[PDB]
């Protein structure tokens, strides 16, 4: 039961494991590693 039906900010670039040289902001949404995925909280817990 995910928080939202869409997973745009919760994207992952597994290609980083082998391949490389790709835009993070494009689709990776500044989230190439699971650690960065935590930033997804910014969507829910926002103060602005």
């Amino acid at each position: 039961g995910a928080m939202a039906h869409s997973k745009y900010k919760t994207y992952m670039c597994r290609d980083m494991k082998q391949r490389g040289g790709c835009p993070r902001g494009a689709s990776c949404t500044f989230a190439h590693s699971q650690e960065e995925l935590e930033k997804f909280r910014k969507m829910n817990k926002r103060l602005v």
